[PDB]
């Protein structure tokens, strides 16, 4: 076993400047244009990846996690998922939720019922790719009453209906038979695992590796998107009724992307539900298939998707991060686009990757090797920035960290910033705390008057976890 990468003594020793240690230009991320090879009209309309489950011994079966993590495998139905493990979904019904906690707050999207695979201007007149999703707040006993009625009614120029979303089920204490209900589920789709990188990240990120809940009513859509980092996700219908997904593999994004450009719609932060007509004409395959009450989707990383309820039901979600190469990589690669873009990182990557060394004992070297770069290129740019500060005679005030601590944003630009904080005199004081990056900071301050800088690691701690990160044995 062979290092390459040079110690952080070396590291230090090179920043307090002869020939460099790495290249430090990098190549910037751009959205991939359309696969190679391209593929034919009779290949646009691909079944999906299925796994029937009928004992519950089936979905601990090993082969499992791999067929679900296989990159060529966008997506992944498990039928019969609940029964074969006898899950109580009955748990998660809109009833039960109710007498549970009748006044928790529950997000809505109000929308146009559209037909079938389709979305209309408001008029009726075109098919456009901008989907109206106005929002909202009440609570679960007005939503629950909303969606019973609806249905009512069913028994009995669109019209206007409300999707209940992002309902937060991360309180143990309001949701505990809830949530363990869920520990029955194999430790590779948990929300909680050793094997998961988002329990690695040290704190709460809701929906993310905390539980949310969707309550729909026929139409209610979630239009296209990616998950945060590219993560993949969980998502189990209760019922009664059934959802519909639409899926594109991640490796067709970037086509995707020129799509919502070209109707000037935003990729990441944007509203849009796709035309299935623009698709097939530009060959991209779409992955279209019914999720059943008690069937579990897996969506791989960076998969594309959007979806719709056909009757009245009640999801659950949250993502997942496998151990693995190409997990990490489409999500750090996200996490450079999003800088980029001017855009959240809502897994902070830097925070996470040296988590992952404190705590993982990664033996794969490919991954090992990305993990340890981003700490490489991090440890470099932290004492890059202490020496600048330094030299320049601006001091660096111990500030230092709870272990829960979240990770900090900017709140210009909302890059996440790692190490060292810059906090306006006024906002230290009153402990208010507000994080600018450096760069935000040097714009409204050139020599930094204006801000005091927090230092929240010791760099002798990020040196030895650095240098203690060593590829483990099989
Ligand atoms: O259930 C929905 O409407 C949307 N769900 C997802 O996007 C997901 O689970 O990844
Ligand atoms: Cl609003
Ligand atoms: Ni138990
Ligand atoms: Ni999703
Ligand atoms: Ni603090
Ligand atoms: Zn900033």
């Amino acid at each position: 076993s062979v290092s390459i990468y040079p110690s952080s003594a070396e590291v230090l020793k090179a920043c307090r400047n002869n020939s460099s240690i790495l290249l430090d230009k990098c190549p910037p991320p751009r959205p991939p244009s359309s696969p190679y090879p391209p593929l034919p009209k009779d290949k646009l309309n691909p079944p999906t990846p299925s796994i029937y489950l009928e004992n519950k011994r089936d979905a601990f079966f090993p082969p499992l996690h791999q067929f679900c993590t296989n990159p060529n495998n966008p997506v992944t139905v498990i039928r019969g998922l609940a029964g074969a493990l006898k899950l109580d979904l009955g748990l998660f019904s809109t009833k039960t939720l109710v007498e549970a906690n009748n006044e928790h707050m529950v997000e809505v999207r109000t929308q146009l019922l559209q037909p079938a695979d389709e979305n209309w201007d408001p008029t009726g007149t075109k098919k456009i790719w901008h989907c109206e999703s106005n929002r909202s707040h009440t609570t679960i006993a007005k939503y629950a009453q909303y969606q019973a009625s609806s249905f009512q009614e069913s028994l009995r120029p669109f019209k206007t209906i409300k999707f209940g979303t992002n309902i937060d089920l991360s309180d143990d204490k309001k949701w505990k038979l809830q949530l363990h209900e869920l520990t029955k589920l194999p430790a590779f789709v948990r929300v909680v695992s050793a094997g998961n990188l988002l329990s690695h990240v040290g704190h709460t990120i809701l929906g993310m590796n905390t539980v949310q809940l969707y309550m729909k009513v026929p139409g209610s859509r979630t239009p296209g998107h990616q998950e945060n980092n590219n993560f993949c996700s969980v998502n189990i219908n209760i019922g009664p009724g059934d959802c519909e997904w639409f899926v594109v593999p991640e490796g067709y994004w970037g086509v995707l992307n020129d799509f919502c450009e070209k109707n000037n719609l935003n990729f990441l932060m944007g509203s849009w539900w796709p035309n299935l007509e623009d698709l097939y004409e530009a060959n991209v395959p779409v992955y279209r298939f019914i999720q059943r009450p008690g069937d579990l989707v897996w969506i791989n990383a960076g998969t594309v998707h959007w979806v719709q309820a056909i009757g009245w039901c009640n999801n659950i979600a949250w993502n997942v991060g496998p151990l693995t190469a190409c997990q990490y990589k489409l999500a750090v690669e996200r996490y450079e686009w999003n800088k980029l873009q001017s855009v959240k990182s809502i897994v902070p990557m830097v925070h996470l990757s040296w988590n992952m060394a404190r705590n993982i004992k990664v033996s794969d070297p490919k991954l090992f090797e990305m993990i340890k770069y981003c700490l490489l290129r991090t440890l470099k740019q932290c004492q890059t920035l202490r020496e600048a500060l330094i030299a320049a005679g601006k001091e660096i005030i111990w500030h230092g960290r709870t272990k829960e601590e979240p990770a900090h944003y900017c709140s210009i630009c909302e890059v996440e910033v790692f190490d060292l904080l810059f906090v306006t005199n006024e906002s230290n004081s009153r402990k208010t705390y507000i994080v600018h990056c450096q760069d935000c900071a040097r714009k409204t301050s050139g020599n930094l008057e204006n801000f005091v800088v927090l230092e929240q690691y010791k760099m002798e701690d990020l040196m030895q976890v650095y240098d203690q990160f060593t590829l483990a044995p099989p």
